[PDB]
Parts: structure tokens; C-alpha cells; sequence
């Protein structure tokens, strides 16, 4: 996608929050950044040919200034790893639900929150049951998790999948009111 699309990804997905300037959306360039897309790119390969249809997502990562530095080079596995009422992974929001966690992400000293849309391979996807212990998936059949099968708000992406299931694309840089 161009940054336009995402921009507009971002404005229709938060309408139900108010007024939400966006000041900025950027993309990570850079030669670490095209080893990781080349890296998850095999992983779609592989997944694609596991299962039969790879299931490449959009999906909307809450995150923070101090983060994003880091993000490329040493992995998902920094602080974004949540424990949530479906278990333990990194969750994240649907492409049309961002208005679900962008309160989520930590206002840094200027007023400005970020939150980063990932390409996520989802493959065969598991309806989870509300398991407060599940860190895997449910069984051999299935790869990553989400909490309504047509309408999805959330995907669960297993601690084991976080580095090989996730590509951090996009950065939006946006205000919330009081």
C-alpha cells in the first residue's frame, strides 16, 4: 500500500473516537528492514504451501517513540508481548478496527502516540475460546489466533510466530483528546 491508503485505513478506522489528526505516516527503509521483509516473505512462502492460502493481514500494533528504534533489528520480542482474557502473544487490532487500542498507545512528551500497521500471516486461523493460559496454538491444523471468525477486532500471534508471522511496515503519528 501507499502511505495514502494507510493514512485513510487509519482516519475511517478511528472515526468513531472524533476528531483525530494524523500528522505523519512513515515506512521503515532500510537495509535490515528489506532482510526482514525478505524473511517473512519465506515465511508466506512456506505457510502458503503448509496450508494451502498463507492469510497475509493487515493488523494495527500499538507502540510507542521509545520502541521503534529497536523494532527491526532485535524483534517483536523487545514489551509488546500481553497477557489478555484470549492468552499470551503480541494482539493485535483488525485493519478496519483501530479505534479499539488507539488510547492504548503511550502519549509521549509532545502529545503524539504511534501505532504501527504490520503485514501478519495468519494462515489457518483459530476461532480461540477465552483460555487465560493458551500460549500456542490450539493444535497442529491451526497457526495464529482471532476472536470472531467474520467480523475479526483482535489476532493473537503466538510467541513462537512473533518474528517469522509479522512484518512492521507503517508508522502513524496521530493526537487523541481529553
Amino acid at each position: 500500500l501507499d502511505k495514502d491508503a494507510v493514512k485513510k485505513m487509519f482516519a475511517v478506522g478511528t472515526a468513531s473516537l472524533g476528531h483525530v489528526p494524523v500528522l505523519d505516516v512513515g515506512r521503515f527503509s532500510s537495509e535490515i528492514a528489506e532482510a526482514r521483509l525478505a524473511l517473512f516473505q519465506k515465511q508466506v512462502e512456506i505457510t502458503k504451501k503448509h496450508r494451502g492460502d498463507a492469510n497475509v493481514r493487515y493488523a494495527w500494533l500499538p507502540a510507542k517513540r521509545e520502541v521503534l528504534s529497536a523494532v527491526m533489528m532485535q524483534g517483536l520480542g523487545v514489551a509488546f508481548i500481553r497477557k489478555s482474557i484470549y492468552g499470551v502473544g503480541i494482539h493485535l487490532t483488525a485493519a478496519d478496527c483501530p479505534y479499539f487500542s488507539a488510547r492504548y498507545c503511550d502519549v509521549d512528551e509532545n502529545g503524539v502516540r504511534y501505532m504501527v500497521l504490520c503485514r501478519v500471516i495468519m494462515g489457518n486461523m483459530e476461532l480461540l475460546r477465552g483460555d487465560k493460559a493458551q500460549f500456542f496454538s490450539g493444535g497442529e491444523e491451526y497457526d495464529n489466533g482471532v476472536d470472531d471468525i467474520e467480523s475479526p477486532k483482535n489476532y493473537i500471534v503466538w510467541n513462537i510466530n512473533m518474528n517469522t508471522h509479522i512484518f512492521p511496515e507503517f508508522v502513524v503519528r496521530f493526537k487523541l483528546s481529553n
